[PDB]
């Protein structure tokens, strides 16, 4: 009943940095060629969405944020072949065009069509599908999931199992897959190894899940909020440390705890200082450190390259290294077969209309993931 | 006969920074338990030895430098099982104790007994075997090869083929193995890939050799001294670029030349700026950059961690990642079997007494390796 028509619906519009979202009516254009219009069902609150508010992650404003979500296709534009109306789908904030040198590379996943490295806040054609108060509104990462309806490019959506619980599998659209893949795919954690995970939010808990799935013998969680430790131990941390409890810098603490440095470390916060600390705490000759956290816009870290010359490996990744469109449906299938759990990440559920309360819960330290239902 | 006796011999002593070497008589104590005294046959001049002179690489002075060499065992201390008097040997500036967590790790080579991290300038037992004019003289990296005789710990020497030409295979003690291994072992260069090599001295040429051995399709040499380009092409560079020839930063030039970034880059100079440039020029999603150059003492680089978050891998290594005592004899055997060439690295052969002339050749840009002969 809405195919080819503008849809008026509610969205959470961010007009200004460091302000609440405005829940108000927007106009969502119908999908053009190779575009998909999605009726959203559930969306998680990821710290990266908060980074848009705080100006940590710069993207043009005004904007509809949201990138961790699941929904049902309402309509498809001309030439779409990979989804149909009524399909369950997860928007892909990292696209998979299938044609660029990264998509063709066996390891690569950061498709050259992404809108993360130099955000423009548009569709692939450089235009917007959203109007609010007669004004064009930017997209976010090609997804814009804080809306009852969004429009995405076909390379930014994956069809998932029709029997999927969308209020759970939305987490496969960012925080679970990122953390789990950072451990299993990017770091390639080994059986019997010692891991250190800096930051015990939804992504860091997913890193722990991946380290435990890979057979790590020790998984040391690191957080300044000791309220995060109980859940970290539930999902596989063998011990947790709060840097504020120690006189010495935590890289020295972790090096001593691991009898000379850890095998694998993960920065899952977004601070320059913890990226350098996480590198330093991995064993100097064979350690691996993975940056997962999003750094503050345009800021450089300072480090001594002797940390690398001795033999350390330092890498980072988007979306856990997963090729998004190939991997998301498989992750959903594995979830349905109980190969991993998502409930440990979900601490709060709210209606979409209470999105600002969901951000309050994240900012207070209380929540891991709040799932918003449309 | 010399066994069990102090040897008086000629050595090149560095009394203070930024002074010529002093060629004079030293006393070399006999080897203690688990030590080996070696009559030197040939030693190369590596830029790292010049770093000791320039204060780029801090180690206690006064010192007998030299770490890239080959010679013949004169005597062994009690308990030595791996070499005998008369054996051809290469001193190992990276030891292989076989007992530490690094030696037992499949991918580690920076043995915890090394004297590079936190240089003491001694034997393993914390004492020196060298005196000159009644003063104790420091060791360098457990090797000290700028002497007619040295004493090394057993874990810092490898027995090699008795038919080895020592005036060539001394380069397996540092520069060849470092560069070749940085390509084939540390980076794991792939067939058909595009590589960029920053710095076309003895080590950078050895990186090129390894990239070509690994089947790279394109190998771009980068040097500010265009006199280095002809030899770089001879050993496998497909093209060479001088940053001084361009208005743009060379990372932009290399990204354009490689249609979006190289597969593998190598920093083989020792500058903070070129370490960051070499990282930046590798493809943002799947590129790998290896730091080989020794950085200036206590200086930090500045970089944007988004370079890593998109998917790059950054690592460094000592001695090409090779476990030194296992690898050096095999590399010599491979050289004897014509698996690689050393002559392209050798531009000058001088008597040991001409050490200062050999350093002046390096500093002027006029040599690759000078081999000093005893
Ligand atoms: N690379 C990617 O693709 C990707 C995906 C998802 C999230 N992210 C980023 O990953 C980071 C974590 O996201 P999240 O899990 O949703 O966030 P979160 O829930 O805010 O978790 C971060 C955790 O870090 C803890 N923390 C803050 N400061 C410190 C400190 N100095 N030392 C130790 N712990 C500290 C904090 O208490 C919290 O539990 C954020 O920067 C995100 O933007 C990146
Ligand atoms: N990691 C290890 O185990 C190891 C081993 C051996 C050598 N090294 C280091 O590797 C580096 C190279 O050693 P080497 O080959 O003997 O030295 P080298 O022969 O002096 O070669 C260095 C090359 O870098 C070139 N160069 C200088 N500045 C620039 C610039 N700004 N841009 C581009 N090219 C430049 C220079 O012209 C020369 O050809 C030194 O820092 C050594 O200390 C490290
Ligand atoms: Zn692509
Ligand atoms: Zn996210
Ligand atoms: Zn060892
Ligand atoms: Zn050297």
């Amino acid at each position: 009943s809405t195919a080819g028509k503008v849809i008026k619906c509610k969205a959470a519009v961010l007009w200004e940095e460091k302000k609440p979202f405005s829940i108000e009516e927007v106009e969502v254009a119908p999908p053009k060629a190779h575009e998909v219009r999605i009726k959203m069902v559930a969306t998680g609150i990821c710290r990266s969405d908060d980074h848009v508010v705080s100006g940590t992650l710069v993207t043009p404003l005004p904007v509809i944020a949201g990138h961790e979500a699941a929904g049902i296709v309402e309509s498809i534009g001309e030439g779409v072949t990979t989804v149909r109306p009524g399909d369950k789908v997860i928007p892909l904030f990292t696209p998979q065009c299938g044609k660029c040198r990264v998509c063709k590379h066996p390891e690569g996943n950061f498709c050259l069509k992404n809108d993360l490295s130099m955000p423009r806040g548009t569709m692939q054609d450089g235009t917007s599908r959203f109007t609010c108060r007669g004004k064009p509104i930017h997209h976010f990462l090609g997804t814009s999931t804080f809306s009852q309806y969004t429009v995405v490019d076909e390379i930014s959506v994956a069809k998932i199992d029709a029997a999927s619980p969308l209020e759970k599998v939305c987490l496969i659209g960012c925080g679970f897959s990122t953390g789990y893949g950072s451990a299993v795919k990017v770091a390639k954690v080994t059986q019997g190894s010692t891991c250190a995970v800096f930051g015990l939010g939804g992504v860091g808990l997913s890193v722990i899940m991946g380290c435990k799935a890979a057979g790590a013998a020790r998984i040391i969680g690191v957080d300044i909020n000791k309220d995060k430790f109980a859940k970290a131990k539930e999902v596989g941390a063998t011990e947790c440390v709060n840097p504020q409890d120690y006189k010495k810098p935590i890289q020295e603490v972790l090096t001593e705890m691991s009898n000379g440095g850890v095998d694998f470390s993960f920065e899952v916060i977004g601070r320059l200082d913890t990226m350098v600390t996480a590198l330093s705490c991995c064993q100097e000759a064979y350690g691996v450190s993975v940056i997962v956290g999003v750094p503050p816009d345009s800021q450089n870290l300072s480090m001594n390259p002797m940390l690398l010359l001795s033999g350390r490996t330092w890498k980072g990744a988007i979306f856990g290294g997963f090729k998004s469109k190939d991997s998301v449906p498989k992750l959903v299938a594995d979830f349905m077969a109980k190969k991993f759990a998502l409930d440990p990440l979900i601490t709060h559920v709210l209606p979409f209309e209470k999105i600002n309360e969901g951000f309050d819960l994240l900012r207070s330290g209380e929540s891991i993931r709040t799932i918003l239902t449309f």
